[PDB]
Parts: C-alpha cells; structure tokens; sequence
C-alpha cells in the first residue's frame, strides 16, 4: 500500500511517463502535464476506478500541511518536494 | 523496526537529543556531536549492546551507496541528507 507521494516518485523516476508527469529539471520541482492521466493511474494503483484530479488535488493539498510539498506560485499543476527536516520527518514516519 | 536513517531523523526532530545529535541549520546537514552516544542509543533501539561508532559509520557508508546520505567533505562527524530524485526514490522504496 503506497502513499500518493511514493507513487508520484515512482512515476517521476521513469522518463517513459514524462508525457503526463515529469521532473522540470529545477531541483525537486515536478509538473502534472496530464493531471487526469496521473489520477487515472493512481486509480488503477488503489483499485479506485472513480479517481479524478479533483480527489488527487485534495490529496496533494494534504501534502502541503505535512510540509512534504508546496504548490509552485503562479502554476496550476507544478509542485515541488520540500527538502527540510520537517518534510524528512513526515516522509520517514 | 526502524532503519538507521529513520532513527537519525527521529533523534534529530526532538531537541531533547540536541546535546548528542543536531541539525546544523545549513539545509539537511546534521552533526554527531557525541558520536559514541548516537552509537550507544542505536544499540538500545536495536537491542545490540555492542554497538559503537565504528559499526555505525560502516552502516552510514552503506547509506551513501543507497544515495540517501553523504558525509560532508573535510568533516569527521558531519553528514547531510541528500536532496535529489534518487534520494527520494530510495527513501520511498
């Protein structure tokens, strides 16, 4: 049972997925190029066929509160993993 | 069962442990202020009473290979957690 952040890291590690999700090249920044495709694959992963970006974005919002991620200012689908002791702790536990 | 990197993160998060292990304030860098005390507490955690800094340093060496941590060049007891997609993937999986 993967957490959504783990699942995104696994998709980001394969450049074959770069058409729907990719590291932008700027540090730990990544873009949901096809956000509905990212949702569909998350749906397959968790056996939730009714998964959509609306549900996926609520999960990405929870990740700001934990300090794991931040939404890049001025962007609809660009986020970054945070590299600080708080993010590390939330990812470790 | 905690991994050594998780154990260090847990010790680092609690300022009660700051007399023997602490974040330096420079990004993800941390210092083993009392390296033998870190080693003794790792021993308590894993029920390995014969734990010492020698055994700990070799396990830290294994984490450099994984790509999760690195020893700060020119320092005896200063390390850092790595901020890159490879580190994130190794910590996630």
């Amino acid at each position: 049972s993967l957490q959504l952040w783990q699942f995104l890291v696994a998709l980001l590690d394969d450049p074959s997925n770069s058409h729907f999700i990719a590291w932008t090249g700027r540090g730990m920044e990544f873009k949901l190029i096809e956000p509905e495709e990212v949702a569909r694959r998350w749906g397959i992963q968790k056996n939730r066929p009714a998964m959509n970006y609306d549900k996926l974005s609520r999960s990405l919002r929870y990740y700001y509160e934990k300090g794991i991620m931040q939404k890049v200012a001025g962007e609809r689908y660009v986020y970054k993993f945070v590299c600080d002791p708080e993010a590390l702790f939330s990812m470790a536990f």
